[PDB]
Formats: C-alpha cells, structure tokens, sequence
DNA sequence: TACAGATTTTATGTTTAGATCTTTTATGCTTGCTTTTCAAA
C-alpha cells in the first residue's frame, strides 16, 4: 500500500500525472498541487492528502455523470485503490473523509463547489429546501425524468 | 336626609425572589526542571 509510506519525496510532476489520470483540468490540478506545497511538511503520509484531494475534486467535477451512472463511483474508487496499491476500500474512504475536514473551508474549494454546483452532492435548488425543511423537497424515491427518458431510448433501440 | 351596604384608605403581617458583600477555597498563569515518543540520520 502507498498510504502506509511515511515521508516520501514527491516531485511536482507526479501529482500532475495522478490528476491527469482522473481527467482534472489545469486549474483544479494546479490547486491540488498548491494545496500540497503549502502543507508539504506537517505531513505524515503525503499520498493520503493527495488521494483525498484528487477524489474530493473528482466527485465535484464529475457530479453530473455520477447522478446518471452510480457505477462511476465504484469505478473511480477502484482506480484509486489501484494507484495506491491497496486492497482495502475503507482506507480510501478514510483518506477522503480526513482530507475533506482540511478543505471544507477554503476559498478555492468554495469556488469549485459554486462553479460545478456540488454542495455535498446536491444542487443549490435542492439543498436550500433540505436546509429549510421543506415538505415539497425532492425525494429520492421516484426515478429521474431524464433517466426515465434514457431508459425509454434504451428500450426503443 | 338617613341609612345599610360596598369600596377605599391606612396599616400591618407572611412568604418568596433576588441583590450585595465577605470569607475561604479552587484555579489559571509563571517559571524552572524531568521524561518521552516522533521526524530525520
């Protein structure tokens, strides 16, 4: 496993290669890199921070494709369990929920969540009614309209 | 206007809620000293 390794010498190009393995554009990848540099030391296992940062941005950037296909989540989790050479899927979840606590308040994470409309996996137009306690909020009980149209196309083909 | 009755005035007692002030005791900072685990050789 790469999450047990302590005090590793990370070049600046390995993080860009790991970000390009998850199709992150240049701004978010450079922000992950800069987030690594300002906490370069004070670090125990760099791979845990980089892995949590990359997957935390991955669920934000690709949140449109994660609502349509729930398999994408397992798929990306497994690519990660791989690039970290680990067979335990709870270590990756521990990594992302430990990195989320260090990134939940910054300005750039705020800009990313605003621009891709992520807000812990929710649109703003739903989360304002979850926070208000609306009776008329959208319930995850009925199928999505576009998902139902996609299924109707799948049975038409 | 006289008057019985009802209410007000003056006067005091009973009980609870809270304020203030003092005295003794907990506690938080200072500073110097000893032990201990964690980020490099």
């Amino acid at each position: 496993s790469l999450l047990v390794k302590k005090y590793c010498k990370m070049t600046t190009e390995e993080i860009i290669r790991l970000c390009n393995d998850f199709e992150l554009p240049r701004e978010v990848a450079y922000k992950i890199v800069d987030e690594y540099n300002i906490n370069a030391s004070r670090l125990v296992c760099p791979w845990q921070l980089v892995c949590g940062l990359v997957l935390n941005c991955t669920f934000i950037v690709f949140n449109e494709r994660r609502r349509k296909d729930p398999r994408i989540d397992h798929f990306i989790v497994s690519k990660m369990c791989s690039l970290m050479l680990t067979s335990k899927v709870d270590d990756v979840i521990e990594c992302v929920k430990l990195v989320k606590e260090l990134i939940i308040g910054e300005k750039w994470f705020r800009d990313l969540q605003i621009r891709y409309d992520d807000f812990d996996g929710i649109r703003y137009d739903e989360i304002i009614f979850r926070k208000l306690g609306s009776m008329l909020q959208t319930t995850n009980i009925l199928v999505t309209d576009d998902q139902y149209n996609i299924w109707k196309k799948r049975i038409e083909m």
